[PDB]
């Protein structure tokens, strides 16, 4: 608890796992639930603001099954709970992430990665 923690607006939530997120936009639309195959919009960032990953970019939106352990572990919490619609910002731990490996040659051991995830279906 606390209240420092939840943000300058009081909007950041935090999760037992560490997981930090805002929702920047609530959809209208209905939620996203473990088991369904969801698709997104994504961009992610390293926290010196450095883009590392974009469907945006690649005009293609993501699709995976929430909560099936077919993305980082910050992405299977983070988008339960959205609504078609929404925007919601992601701060994940790298024990959420990558970890002490990192990845693809663009995200550095322990790093803490930060998306924005649009849900667009589900
Ligand atoms: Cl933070």
């Amino acid at each position: 608890s606390g209240l420092v923690p939840r943000g300058s607006h009081m909007t950041v939530v935090t999760t037992e796992s560490g997981l930090k997120y805002e929702d920047l936009t609530e959809g209208s639309g209905a939620e996203a639930r473990a088991g369904q195959t969801v698709s997104v919009h994504y961009t992610g960032w390293l926290t010196d603001g450095q883009k590392f990953d974009s469907s945006k970019d690649r005009n293609d939106p993501f699709a995976f099954v929430l909560g099936g352990g077919m993305v980082i572990k910050g992405w299977d919490e983070g988008v339960q709970g959205m609504k078609v619609g929404g925007v919601r910002r992601l701060t994940i731990p790298p024990q959420l992430g990558y970890g002490a490996r990192g990845a693809g040659g663009v995200i550095p051991p322990n790093a803490t990665l930060v998306f924005e995830v649009e849900l667009l279906d589900v």
